[PDB]
């Protein structure tokens, strides 16, 4: 009753029934990391499990942790891959867009698999669920999940696709971390900086191939950190920013400001960018 | 230092200077209140002893309340005026912007202040800190306050300003319901509806006098209701498409979705409104 391919309860597939429908295809996992070291072996464990059944690669993307998170995933059997080592010809920017983009050159799945590394123990059918609709579906391409407050979600992001593209507004949980899309798909487009990415791919798959090649899946409830106000307004400055350009509209370039008491204040200025990598395809 | 005439501490003028200062010019307080009946004579009573003095005239604009918020407001003294009484050729649209556009039909003050009927405990010189820069500046037609967390200011609209009015960016509370203005300025200008009305005031300001008109000053600290995170998303959706209108930029029109858990879930959609009152000088 969506115009959105939506799966509202817990999927049926069976592991052995995914499995026989690869049909010759791969799967890749990429958990993308900076600094978090207390929930990444929790992650790791929960899919480790598929690998070399319904998953043939698992990795970890570190995006310039200072913590134990490296020490932490090898013990946990991960191949963990930094920044540097994924794409070494091109110096490294900061942010999770370029985090997921150099995963692309380190990957050789089909079907690409992205989960965060700050979940709180992760159900281990996340993955299963994630790549049903691509699998068992026709003309699927991309994947969200959704789940059971997400302020930047429901007060930025869902406001303005309604205001700018009431189409995806059927969308439950647009900036979502936990994702599956085809390696096709992903090579294909430019990758947002920073927090934007979710949100650039999202309408560009859209703007490309419409409702029908998106889906939802329900995961369920999902746990992790929530971070304080003021990253949440460089956040949402991002993807503002993105989902602006992705639009058609200019966006200032200009960085949030904000005004911290100490009555007394004092001033400090969040980064924004407005410069996607392009597709991974040129990189061939 | 701001481009911006700030006021970062407690302002100096005293209720007599501020008297002599008025120099024959008059000064109206308007409180809009829907359904404020536990905060709504604190409110007053934090005013009302002004009256006859530094303040000529003090009304509720009352919105529409179905609680005892006109008998209490009565009680306390106040002169309680509806919607319908304001103007009563024109029937009556919902929101608080039309609440506000409507009393400027009930009063007749040279300044108008505006005070937020929600306030639990108000001090009681937030008035004339308000008015202090219209009665002794030069050129100031619009002063904003700000105070000592304002999720839908911090997550939507300092960003989105930052993204495409950065020359606002250094306002600190766009959406503060407490402020005062000229009635020649707010006469002049059209009033957004619903929760849009405040950010639709600072931008038309800003748009036609530019940031000598406008200042702001710290009223220290303020409280109220925190409103639930479902409210905020069809307030938020509000403030997203009046302020993309005034940047010339064209809103959908379609009303924000949500779909809320019972997984279980069910849909609503929240009105949204592209619709202004025009300039009150209109009504002459
Ligand atoms: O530059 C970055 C920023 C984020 N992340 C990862 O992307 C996910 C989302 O980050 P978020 O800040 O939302 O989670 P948190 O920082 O609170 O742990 C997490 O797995 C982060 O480790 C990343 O890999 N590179
Ligand atoms: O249609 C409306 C909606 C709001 N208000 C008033 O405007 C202020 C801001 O409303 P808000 O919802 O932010 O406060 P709350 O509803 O939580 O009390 C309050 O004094 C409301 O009584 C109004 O007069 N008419
Ligand atoms: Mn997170
Ligand atoms: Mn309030």
């Amino acid at each position: 009753a969506l115009p959105l391919d939506t799966t509202w309860h817990r999927p049926g597939w069976t592991i052995g029934e995914l499995e026989a429908a690869k049909a010759g295809r791969t799967i890749s996992v990429v958990l993308p990391a900076l600094n978090e070291e207390a929930t990444i072996e929790s992650v790791i464990d929960s899919i480790s499990p598929l690998v070399d059944g319904l998953v043939d690669e698992l990795i970890v993307l570190d995006s310039g942790s200072t913590d134990d998170t490296e020490i932490r995933a090898i013990a946990s059997g991960a191949r963990v891959v930094s920044r540097e080592q994924a794409l070494p010809e091109v110096p490294v920017r900061p942010g999770k867009g370029e985090a997921l983009w150099r995963s692309l050159a380190a990957t050789s799945g089909d079907i690409v698999v992205f989960i965060d590394s700050d979940l709180i123990n992760p159900h281990p059918l996340f993955v299963p669920w994630l790549v049903g609709p691509l699998l068992t579906g026709e003309g699927i391409q991309l994947v969200k999940s959704f789940y059971r407050g997400g302020r930047v979600t429901e007060l930025v992001a869902r406001p303005l696709l309604a205001a700018l593209r009431p189409e995806l507004g059927c969308v439950l949980q647009p900036l979502s971390g936990e994702y599956a899309a085809s390696r096709e798909l992903l090579t294909s487009l430019p990758f947002a900086p920073g927090y934007g990415v979710e949100i650039g791919l999202l309408i560009d798959t859209f703007d490309r191939l419409g409702l029908d090649a998106i889906a939802q899946v329900n995961l369920g409830v999902r746990a992790h950190r929530n971070r304080p106000l003021d990253e949440l307004g460089a956040m949402s400055r991002q993807v503002i920013a993105t989902l602006l350009s992705r639009c058609g509209i200019p966006d200032s370039g200009v960085g949030l400001t904000q005004f911290l008491p100490g009555s007394d204040y004092t001033r400090h200025t969040w980064p924004v960018s407005l410069v996607d990598r392009p597709p991974m395809k040129v990189m061939r």
